[PDB]
C-alpha cells in the first residue's frame, strides 16, 4: 500500500483513507454488521435532487438526521446530489437550476446541511458526463460555482466533489473532462466511479488519476461496486473485481476516500425503477469467502474507520 499523497483539501485525512459505504439505511447497516463494528465506515452514502419539490428535500434531510443520529457520532454523510427529470433517462434539468427555477429547493439543501452541521461532502451533479444525466457542459459549471460559492458564504461543513462517471462513460479525454470542469478554486476533491471489472486496466482510468494530482486534487471513488460480478462465486468474484479494485487503492496515492455499494442490484432495480437490473448481487455478506476476504482488507491501517 503506496503512502499516500496529501493535498490539504478541505476534510482530506492526513495519511489514510476514508471507508466508505452505501446506500441505503439496511444496507450500510448489514455491511457494518457484517465486517465488524469496529470497523464503521467514516462515510455514509446518500442522495437526493434537487428538481423535486422543497417537501421532498425536507423529509431527505429529516430521516438522513434520524439515521445519522442512530449511528455513531462523527459519520460524514457522501452526497450525491443529482437535477435530473428521470431514473436515468437522459433527463438533465441542469439548464433550469443555472436559471433559477429551483433556487427554493437549493434553499432547502443548505438548510438541510446548516442543521446537520458536521463534516461531509456533496458530489454536485455526480457522474457529470454520463449520457443518462444529460448534463451541460457550460450549465453544469453555473450550478457547481454557485454552490460552492453559497457553502462558503454560509460557512457550510460540506467539501465539494467533482465526480466522473469513469469508464461506464466511455472514459472521455482530458479535453471533453475539462469542458465540465469549474476550477480549482470551487472544487475540493476529485471523484470517480469504478464498476465493471474492464475498468480497473483502462489506460483512462490511469490517465484520470494522473491529472487529479496535477490539478493537486485529493480523488475520491465516489461510488464502486462488482457490477455484472457480484459476490456469490467465491474466489472466482474476488479475482475478478475485489483484487484490482484493492490494487487501484494500494497502487495511486491521490485517492484517499472509497464508497462501496452494498447493494443486490435486482432489488434495487424493481423497487426503484432504474435501470440496474443486471449489475448482480454486491452483498459482501452474502458469500463467506468474500465476506472474510474483504475484512481482511478492512483490517489494512491506511483505511480509516469509525
Amino acid at each position: 500500500t503506496k503512502p499516500r499523497f496529501n493535498y490539504n483539501a478541505k476534510y482530506e485525512p492526513q495519511t489514510g483513507i476514508y471507508h466508505g459505504a452505501g446506500q441505503d439505511k439496511n444496507g450500510f447497516q448489514d455491511y457494518v454488521n457484517a465486517v465488524g463494528q469496529d470497523k464503521m465506515p467514516a462515510i455514509y452514502m446518500t442522495y437526493v435532487n434537487i428538481t423535486a419539490p422543497v417537501k421532498r428535500i425536507e423529509s431527505w434531510g429529516k430521516d438522513l438526521k434520524h439515521v445519522l443520529d442512530s449511528l455513531p457520532k462523527g459519520i460524514m454523510p457522501q452526497i450525491g446530489l443529482a437535477f435530473t427529470g428521470g431514473k436515468d433517462t437522459g433527463a438533465g434539468l441542469d439548464k433550469e437550476v443555472a436559471n433559477g427555477k429551483y433556487n427554493a429547493q437549493l434553499e432547502a439543501f443548505y438548510k438541510v446541511l446548516l442543521d446537520l452541521d458536521r463534516p461531509s461532502f456533496t458530489r454536485i451533479g455526480y457522474e457529470f458526463e454520463g449520457d443518462w444525466n444529460g448534463y451541460s457542459p457550460e450549465s453544469f459549471k453555473k450550478v457547481f460555482i454557485t454552490i460552492s460559492k453559497a457553502f462558503e458564504e454560509k460557512n457550510i461543513k460540506s467539501a465539494t466533489v467533482w465526480c466522473s462517471g469513469g469508464g461506464s462513460a466511455n472514459f472521455i479525454g482530458l479535453e471533453k473532462l475539462m469542458a465540465y470542469y469549474p476550477g480549482n478554486e470551487y472544487v475540493d476533491w476529485w471523484g470517480i466511479d469504478v464498476f465493471s471489472p474492464e475498468e480497473f486496466s483502462n489506460i483512462g482510468l490511469k490517465n484520470f488519476f494522473d491529472t487529479a494530482h496535477t490539478h493537486k486534487k485529493p480523488v475520491m471513488i465516489g461510488e464502486s461496486t462488482p457490477r455484472y460480478v457480484g459476490v456469490l462465486d467465491g474466489e472466482i468474484s474476488w479475482n475478478k473485481w475485489f483484487k484490482p479494485f484493492f490494487e487501484m487503492l494500494n497502487d495511486n496515492p491521490g485517492i484517499k476516500a472509497f464508497c462501496y455499494i452494498n447493494w443486490d442490484w435486482e432489488y434495487w432495480s424493481n423497487k426503484n425503477g432504474f435501470p440496474w437490473h443486471d449489475w448482480k448481487d454486491a452483498r459482501i455478506e452474502k458469500n463467506p469467502f468474500v465476506l472474510e476476504a474483504y475484512k481482511t482488507e478492512m483490517e489494512n491501517p491506511i483505511f480509516i474507520h469509525l
